[PDB]
DNA sequence: ATTATGACGCT
DNA sequence: AGCGTCAT
């Protein structure tokens, strides 16, 4: 009852990018704007490999990872928009800075955690407080939260989609109490209000969109953002969570999309998030672990505590290529220019990032794939990262390396490399 | 031949 | 440390 916590002390938004890359490439060329179209990696096999793809296309069935030319099947008209190549391989920098575009307006208004290229989460619990402290008690205006759902509503006592929204809205702000400066609710409300304008900068500035989600923490907020895309934000309240758990496959809930996931629907024999109540945390705990079980008897009545992390920059530096195929790395010395090539790219990067954000990466990783093998990575290797420098780093990744040859011919790589992969870590203040 | 990343957990 | 999982 009244010691039982509820998970409401949080107010987390999860802001994402609609079709990030897509936009990326629409800002930049008005031909594209509003048109299908997607982003895609190469082109020589199958026309290339999709990475992004617009609203307008994925209603012909166009998805990431299909090939341009089988998209191009689906929808003939579809446009395309590739990846910059340089030193033979994909070069992901425009969409880089372009996150870094978001990502500095963003943290205006609070801490942020980068989450990934295209979104970060919001820790605004004391941005609330302090807008609830100006709002004097009044009332919040449905004309403030002109793009936010309410989950759950309408409910009870209609054919349009806007009108949908705006009816669940008013029931949710008609039922507010606004004199409680604690009510979660309430602290949610001025959230979503805080998220608009958020939402309203980085489309004023950047000339992007984006969706987003407010909850009371990271798992909730994320599965929020994407309840209703694209260019609209989603509020999950507390005593939403039922109602929405009750039929929400697990493998939709962050970190149980994989073999975890898999496992809870086997062994428990359920198939819904809610489905969860209805055992023990020592049961959980007992199947998945300790910190798994604990982690899902909360999560599974809407409770997590993961915090927002104050980081905007991401922790680590990388380059990589697969080598799949027939182009899979046969000799020395084909491993070793294609390991120049990613040591300057890694080289480039890393000098701009010292640059701009005052530290410096002392420890170099080394992986490589082998043929075969259909791990992801087969063998890393580190060493020390001393000098912003490609051909050091590359020598130094070779020499890591070079004992997983088994061939006997020096010159010849056996059993061919099918992937590379350098990772700058370890950043220390500069 | 579903590529190029990037964070975090386990032992 | 090196490997595995999950993610976008
Ligand atoms: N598996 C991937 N491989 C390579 N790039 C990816 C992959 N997934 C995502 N990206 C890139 C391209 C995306 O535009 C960008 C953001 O991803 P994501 O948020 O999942 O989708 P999206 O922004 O393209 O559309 P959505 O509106 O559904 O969020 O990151
Ligand atoms: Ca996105
Ligand atoms: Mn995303």
């Amino acid at each position: 009852g009244p010691h039982m916590a509820t998970g409401q002390d949080r107010v987390v938004a999860l802001v994402d990018m609609d079709c990030f890359f897509v936009q990326v490439e629409q800002r930049q060329n008005p031909h594209l704007r509003n048109k299908p179209c997607a982003v895609v990696q190469y082109k020589s096999w199958k026309g290339g490999g999709i990475i992004a793809v617009s609203y307008e296309a994925r209603a012909f069935g166009v998805t990431r990872s299909m090939w341009a030319d089988d998209a191009k099947k689906l929808c003939p008209d579809l446009l395309l928009a590739q990846v910059r190549e340089s030193r033979g391989k994909a070069n992901l920098t425009k969409y880089r800075e372009a996150s870094v575009e978001v990502m500095e307006i963003m943290s205006r208004f609070a801490v942020i955690e980068r989450a990934s290229i295209d979104e970060a989460y919001v820790d605004l619990t004391s941005a609330v407080q302090e807008r609830l402290q100006k709002l004097q008690g009044q009332p919040i205006s449905a004309d403030l939260l002109p793009s936010t759902y309410i989950e759950g509503l309408p409910q009870g006592p209609t054919v349009q989609k806007e009108g949908m929204r705006k009816q669940g809205l008013f029931q949710w702000l008609d039922s507010l109490q606004i004199d409680n400066l604690t009510s979660p609710d309430l602290q949610l409300t001025v959230g979503a209000v805080i998220v608009e304008e958020m939402r309203a900068a980085i489309e004023r500035e950047t000339g992007f969109q984006c969706s987003a989600g407010i909850s009371h923490n990271k798992v909730l907020a994320k599965l929020a953002c994407g309840l209703n895309k694209p260019n609209r934000q989603t509020l999950v309240s507390h005593g939403s969570v039922p109602q929405l758990f009750s039929q929400m496959p697990i493998r939709k809930i962050r970190s149980l999309g994989g073999k975890l996931g898999a496992s809870v629907i086997e062994i428990l024999g359920i198939e819904y998030m809610g489905e969860l109540t209805q055992f023990t945390e020592s049961q959980l705990q007992s199947h998945f672990g300790e910190k798994n079980g604990s982690w899902l008897y909360a999560m599974c009545r809407g409770i997590e505590h993961d915090p927002v992390k104050p980081r905007q920059l991401p922790k680590t530096i990388g380059c990589s290529k697969n080598f799949p195929g027939k182009t899979a790395l046969a000799t020395r010395e084909q491993v070793q220019w294609w390991l120049l090539q990613l040591a300057q790219e890694l080289e480039e990067r890393l000098t701009k990032d010292r640059n701009d954000n005052d530290r410096v990466a002392t420890q170099l990783v080394v992986s490589i794939r082998v043929q075969g093998d259909k791990r992801l990575s087969s063998l890393r290797r580190c060493c020390a990262l001393t000098r912003y420098d490609a051909h050091k780093m590359s020598h130094d990744a070779f020499t890591v390396i070079k004992n997983c040859n088994t061939s006997g011919i020096q010159t010849e790589w056996s059993p061919p490399l099918t992937m590379l992969f350098l990772c700058a870590t370890k950043f220390s203040a500069s």
